């Protein structure tokens, strides 16, 4: 009864970094990079979206192969002209970015639209992502946590 | 501190139907649709990955617009030929269902690894699914309860 509460409260009140997958481990995509090798890395990586950033390590959005298929058909371009095309241009801005201060909470009700979201600083620096696996594995220790008492 | 251990305890052996996206409110293919018109709809309803179901309401499996893409590259066929081929030849059978008797802790573990989980019953009928967005709400209105306390 006692201890459950507080593993609860110190579960609510912890720090964003203990969930976060910093910057370094997120596979991501310079703002410059040809739009034709991003749709080639993007099979590779496997991932379905991926943050956008700049050489100054700046946060500027997310990218999908719709996102590029969608620029490719709306604008009529070839398959030699998208080599010749930075991501800038077909970069998705629609998920906003939770800043590295964020409360647990605020992650909670984020995350229940988002499969991620990608974590800034006061100054747009690319912090990393909080991806729903990360939260459903913090979950899960903590109620492997409870099944010891009963 | 008392009320907050019996509320997880609640939960944990909680019945699967209360997180479930009953089969009527998930869109799915029957297996014998023509593949181009799934490439059409799956633009329409904007899933990245559905159920794949028979004419009896029997789960075959899961499609994405990927899984289309690399039939129709593997096979080198033609835009005409993928509108004259049923969804069976493409279908993805990669993600397990989970049986409707299944624990809610046991879908904890595999969640963690899927953005969703087919439902199926002993006779391989499809039931719904249960999504990541499902379970981090139950989880939120959880902690809802105990912000209630201190
Ligand atoms: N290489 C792999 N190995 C093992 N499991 C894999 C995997 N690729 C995908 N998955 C599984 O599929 C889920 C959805 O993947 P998706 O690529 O659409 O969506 C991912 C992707 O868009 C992004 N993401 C996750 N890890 C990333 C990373 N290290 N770098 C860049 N983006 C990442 O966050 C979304 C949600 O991620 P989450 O981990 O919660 O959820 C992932 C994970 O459970
Ligand atoms: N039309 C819409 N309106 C509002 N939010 C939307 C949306 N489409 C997608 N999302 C958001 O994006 C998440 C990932 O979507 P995705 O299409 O890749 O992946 C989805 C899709 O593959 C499948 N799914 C969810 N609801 C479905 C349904 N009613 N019928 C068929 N498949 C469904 O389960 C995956 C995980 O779903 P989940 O809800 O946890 O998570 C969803 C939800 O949070």
């Amino acid at each position: 009864g006692s201890q459950i509460a507080k593993e609860f409260e110190s579960f609510l009140l912890s720090h964003l970094d203990h969930y976060l997958i910093p910057a370094e481990d997120v596979a991501i995509f310079v703002d410059t990079h040809n739009a034709d090798h991003v749709m080639l890395l993007l099979a590779s990586n496997g991932f379905s979206r991926v943050p956008v950033i700049t050489k100054e390590k700046k946060y500027v959005g997310t990218i999908s192969i719709s996102d590029i298929m969608a620029y490719q058909s709306k604008g009529q371009l070839t398959d030699w002209e998208m080599a010749q095309t930075d991501i800038v241009e077909m970069v998705n801005t629609k998920i906003e970015p939770i800043n590295e201060a964020a409360t647990l909470t605020a992650i909670m009700h984020k995350i229940v639209d988002y499969p991620f979201l990608p974590v800034i600083s006061d100054q747009n620096d690319f912090r990393g992502i909080i991806t729903r696996k990360s939260i459903l594995k913090a979950i899960n220790s903590l109620l492997h946590d409870f099944t010891d008492e009963y």
